[PDB]
């Protein structure tokens, strides 16, 4: 289980912050 460590740290700031 070592993908999901940064992934998913930037999938909830991907949430509020739209960084598209």
């Amino acid at each position: 289980k070592m993908n999901m460590l940064k992934e998913n740290v930037d999938y909830i700031q991907k949430n509020q912050n739209l960084f598209k």
